[PDB]
């Protein structure tokens, strides 16, 4: 996974580093969430874009993940917006650039 290809998967996909900065946010995730990729990338996606987050289940899983060398999570989750509580999958995992992180978002 490592362009249009990228922004057609059928799920949410976010590549972060490991301090939470956003690197890579596709086309099905900005549908999912109402976020512009050109004025979210560059931020943290934990402090600044989706605080919601900032749980233990989440960031707490994520922070784990890359202080022991090998993120590897899945569990699900409910992200709420302004609207309504939207239901997803959630699988975290490694990239195969160093100190790059992926977030995949499902349904
Ligand atoms: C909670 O604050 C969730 C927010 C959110 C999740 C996923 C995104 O792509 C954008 C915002």
């Amino acid at each position: 996974i490592d362009t249009a290809e990228f922004d057609a998967l059928p799920v949410g996909a976010i590549q972060v580093d490991g301090s939470g900065v956003i690197h890579r946010y596709n086309r099905t995730e900005s549908r999912l969430s109402g976020r512009i990729p050109e004025r979210v990338i560059g931020r943290n996606f934990f402090t600044e874009v989706a605080p919601c987050t900032n749980i233990p289940a989440f960031s707490g899983r994520f922070m784990d993940g890359v202080t022991s060398g090998t993120l590897d999570a899945r569990f699900d989750f409910v992200f709420d917006f302004q609207m309504a509580p939207v239901r997803v999958q959630i699988r975290m995992q490694n990239a195969g650039v160093p100190d790059r992180y992926w977030i995949f978002v499902r349904k």
